[PDB]
């Protein structure tokens, strides 16, 4: 990959010189990873620079720096010190050369600038953006985010009002900016046990990506396998995956396994977050059973386990863990990226409502929006659809010895 420029963009002016304090919910993320990749492609960088720096007006605490207060708790240094974006340009070209099944893997990192985190905090970007174009109208968008400083969601609303400004219009949005509303009561009161950040089951005593599709033709099967109540194509799905690793993993019937579920609290607390709020408010939730629970008994008692964890999430439940994560005895120790989704455990981040697809700067919409490389084994990625089919593609990391069976199990619905 060739380079043309590399700028740092700060503001177009008038930010103000902030310290955002961070929630619990803004603490409790794993690492500083969240990378992605955005691929286009023909359709029917003077101005994807100042598109960016208009945008920062609104989301100045991305052009901020990453800092420690003198209890050590992070904070959002808005420096308006600036977001780094690069131009690069590829002589071999063909964007699916580079891309061909779309599957993630160490050349999406490259689309991507390099960064060093082991550095003082308070000197790498928050955010850094990469435009490759390639050879005949191919275009890749390499986007990575600081945890702390706002989640997925929070994140794809800059790029969309990056992109809805460099088309030619305007943000309409004014972005709510205040983590004291998730701030933890006085003193904390929890009313749970809180199992989401208890430590995960272990095994009873690199790699290889994956990248699969499933058609409309498939989920409407999973929606035929429902019953007291009747579930959701997205809670089969789910549970089709757990049900599908835990049997490509050869686990032991009587064993337990955890299901690592991001859950969007934003909706769900009362009274409701304002609109556009800038942070993270990322809850855990954890449904558990036993491994042969799962795979022996039908397809909607996995829903179950699901659908009755994601139910209990209320906002009596959220706030309890707010004052709960409060009384921890080590802030960020709870962050566990590396080894938590290991076997028999797994963990199933969902895209599947985010406004991805919304990126249109002028070349079109984007063919492709998923993660840049697998880091390990454990992590599902569920896409969304692109051509409006109402598909639903997923991406994953497993031990290479049980990748050819969970090819296997995902495709028998």
């Amino acid at each position: 990959i060739n380079v043309v420029r590399e700028t740092m963009v700060r503001p177009a002016g008038a930010t103000p010189q902030r310290v955002l304090w961070n929630s619990n919910v803004d603490l409790v993320i794993p690492r500083i990873h969240t990378a992605s990749v955005y691929f286009y492609r023909p359709d029917p960088g003077g101005v994807l620079r100042e598109a960016l720096a208009k945008a920062l007006v609104p989301f100045y605490p991305m052009a901020g720096r990453l800092k420690k207060d003198e209890n050590g708790r992070f904070e959002i240094n808005c420096n308006g010190e600036g977001v780094l974006l690069v131009e690069a340009a590829a002589a071999n070209a063909s964007v699916d050369e580079y891309a061909r099944d779309f599957a993630p893997d160490v050349s999406f990192q490259r689309l991507i600038p390099s960064v060093d985190y082991t550095q003082d905090i308070g000197s790498f970007p928050l955010l850094v953006l990469q435009i490759t174009r390639f050879k005949c109208g191919g275009a890749s968008l390499g986007v990575g985010m600081e945890h702390h400083v706002a989640d997925g969601m929070s994140g794809i609303t800059f790029i969309n009002t990056w992109a809805a400004m460099a088309r030619g219009e305007d943000p309409k949005i004014v972005p709510y900016i205040d983590r004291t509303l998730l701030r933890a009561n006085k003193p904390p009161i929890p009313k749970f046990p809180h199992v989401e950040y208890h430590p995960p089951p272990l095994l009873k005593h690199r790699i290889a990506v994956g990248l699969f599709k499933f058609t409309k033709e498939q989920l409407q099967a999973l929606k035929s396998q429902a019953t007291n109540t009747t579930y959701s194509s997205y809670e089969m799905l789910s549970g089709h995956i757990w049900r599908s690793m835990c049997l490509a993993r050869g686990l032991d019937d009587d064993q337990e396994t955890k299901l690592y579920i991001a859950t969007d609290g934003r909706a769900r607390v009362v009274p409701p977050l304002p609109k556009h709020y800038f942070g993270n408010v990322i809850f855990t939730c954890t449904p558990m059973a036993l491994a042969g629970d799962l795979v022996s008994r039908p397809l909607y008692y996995a829903a179950s386990v699901i659908h009755d964890a994601v139910s209990r999430m209320n906002d009596e439940y959220l706030r309890s863990a707010l004052d709960y994560l409060e009384l921890q005895p080590d802030l960020y120790k709870l962050v566990r990226g590396a080894h938590t989704f290991r076997s028999p455990n797994l963990g199933i981040t969902s895209w599947s409502r985010l406004p991805v697809y919304d990126a249109d700067f002028g070349w079109g919409r984007p063919v492709f929006m998923g993660p840049a490389v697998i880091a390990f084994e454990g992590l599902v990625y569920v896409l969304p659809s692109g051509t409006g089919d109402g598909s639903l593609s997923i991406s994953l990391g497993l031990q290479p010895e049980h990748m050819p069976r969970f090819e296997q199990l995902i495709g028998q619905i």
